[PDB]
């Protein structure tokens, strides 16, 4: 597949030309308008993998990089754990070979709103220090292949790269939260450790609030031996259905 | 330095891009009509070193890929010496190693070169890439600021160590007219090359072409056919004159 092969190509090129770039301490406006696009034209050259003609572009190269740092994520690893190897197809979900990250295909508009919520996003990243149940966003690119566009999003996988999920629902208010009734879900893992979680949950959704962020769901998984994996997923009146959520997951 | 500095970006990019494409078993004719261009444009990204609106064109990657390995120059070697350190200019831009030369040439200068590659390369295979001709190690065109500029990299006919004290420009900066009683003593070998090289250089009907002379005071003499860009006529003036 070109596109996925173009993707990586781009991930590497940029991340290595980015490295050659000193990180600013303070994100200026222009950095949120900043971009990086390459066009690759080959007549009778390469073609062993990536199309003779393609395009690539990373959005806010410094903005999402700065988030990577905020996400305690080194770029060398981010690359090696991205390019060293091919990913697997899922569902346009794509688990890294490391199974540490999640590549999802997105829409032309989704990116924009991303670019819109963007300036707000990092504000929260810094303040709460990138630990929320929210999806950690590190990668946002666009892969054109023979006049074909496709934007992808790269984030940390909520599930474990190692411990396999045997149970997994999408809590709202792969069976959805409508079949979680009769089974009698377990609202107990520990008062203390649960508090911290419940803490995040409330603030994270107070944040979604301020953006007018439409209907969102929560992904909870389990790895029985039982381990759990949980965080909001579908983050792309609200106040009315909102008090349904935190309460529903309660 | 905008274009020059844009030059190395592509050079590296290429050398670092070529490194992944498996070298073929036989170079095909269409290869001689191949090219690989890169159009880079970022909005509000960097400025500190490289322009925001540059482009890069590497001409016939494989062939020069081959004409390099054939001239005994590892792409890394070729790479590091051409880019690792800012190049110095001369009367071109002699690399920082004093190993490589990067001359500029007009778009027309190039047009000939695309002819020159076909025969020039097959020749080079035959003679095992060791003539008294220039070693075309690469050909590129870095267009910076809507201004195309054609660069062509070759091996410094001189040595990065032994410095010249005297250079002659023998046809048929002292030229061939300049009595100081040259030194012709040390030969059949170097004559092996000049005899066939021109033989080939004439095959393409090629007009006037000089011979470079080098000298070093510590006998060190660096010479070879340079200006490779009627055939029999002034040909027999040269070999004979340089005899």
């Amino acid at each position: 597949d070109p596109l996925v092969g173009v993707f990586l190509w781009g991930v590497a090129h940029s991340i290595n030309e980015l490295s050659q770039v000193p990180p600013p301490v303070m994100l200026l406006p222009d950095d949120f308008k900043a971009s990086s696009k390459i066009k690759v034209n080959n007549h009778l050259f390469h073609r062993e993998n990536l199309p003779s003609h393609f395009k690539f572009k990373e959005y806010c190269p410094q903005v999402f990089r700065n988030l990577r740092d905020r996400f305690g994520i080194d770029d060398q690893d981010y690359l090696v754990s991205l390019t060293r190897n091919p990913p697997s197809e899922s569902e346009r979900f794509l688990i890294s070979y490391d199974r540490t990250l999640v590549i999802k295909e997105v829409s032309s508009e989704d990116i924009a709103d991303m670019h819109s919520n963007l300036s707000n996003y990092h504000q929260y990243i810094v303040k709460c220090h990138g630990n929320t149940l929210l999806p950690q966003f590190l990668g946002m690119y666009r892969v054109s292949v023979d006049n074909e566009d496709s934007y992808m999003l790269v984030m940390r996988n909520m599930f474990s790269h190692r411990l396999p999920v045997h149970r997994k629902y999408d809590l709202k208010g792969t069976l959805r939260d409508m079949d979680f009734l009769n089974k009698n879900q377990k609202v107990y893992i520990g008062e203390e450790e649960k508090k911290i979680f419940l803490e995040k949950l409330k603030r994270d959704v107070e944040f979604l609030v301020q953006l007018k962020i439409m209907d969102y769901s929560l992904l909870l998984g389990i790895h029985d031996i039982e381990v759990y994996f949980m965080g909001l997923i579908d983050i792309l009146h609200p106040e009315q259905y909102a008090k349904r959520f935190l309460d529903f997951i309660t």
